[PDB]
């Protein structure tokens, strides 16, 4: 598992993250689109957006972002006691959007690039081993109730 001192590496970050949700998601859902612009075609609500300039500009894409990270921080204060959390996020995610596995990889990327980007000081080697072993925890029990619905990624 997570060690109780990789958990407080983890939360310890969170919590800054906390601080400015709504820019940390609209940065985070920023680059999921550019670095793997297969993502925004699973979103039938953003997939009219065609430049970054025109990404920032849209609250939606904002509001969005801030149901994703609120979503990603109750599951992490649970340390690894989600189950309950991460239930029908896999199910919804497989059944009715139809996300890859593989696109978990790719948003668990984005988020410790931004979360690089904006808190050097504060999100060190050991920061972000905790962090990619928190991120690989969750995509691996959604994994586990994929395959069990018949959606393996
Ligand atoms: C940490 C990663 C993610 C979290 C915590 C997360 C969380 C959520 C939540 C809470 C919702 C709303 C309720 C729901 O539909 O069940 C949602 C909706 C959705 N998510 Fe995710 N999600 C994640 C990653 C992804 C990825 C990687 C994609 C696509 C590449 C994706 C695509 C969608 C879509 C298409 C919706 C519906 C948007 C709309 O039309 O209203 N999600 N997600």
């Amino acid at each position: 598992v997570l060690s109780e001192g990789e958990w407080q590496l983890v939360l310890h970050v969170w919590a800054k993250v906390e601080a400015d949700v709504a820019g940390h998601g609209q940065d985070i859902l920023i680059r999921l689109f550019k670095s793997h612009p297969e993502t925004l075609e699973k979103f039938d609500r953003f997939k009219h957006l065609k430049t970054e300039a025109e990404m920032k500009a849209s609250e939606d894409l904002k509001k969005h972002g801030v149901t994703v990270l609120t979503a990603l921080g109750a599951i992490l204060k649970k340390k690894g006691h989600h189950e309950a959390e991460l239930k029908p996020l896999a199910q919804s995610h497989a059944t009715k959007h139809k996300i890859p596995i593989k696109y978990l990889e790719f948003i668990s990327e984005a988020i410790i690039h931004v979360l690089h980007s904006r808190h050097p000081g504060d999100f060190g080697a050991d920061a972000q081993g905790a962090m990619n072993k928190a991120l690989e925890l969750f995509r691996k029990d959604i994994a586990a109730k994929y395959k069990e619905l018949g959606y393996q990624g």
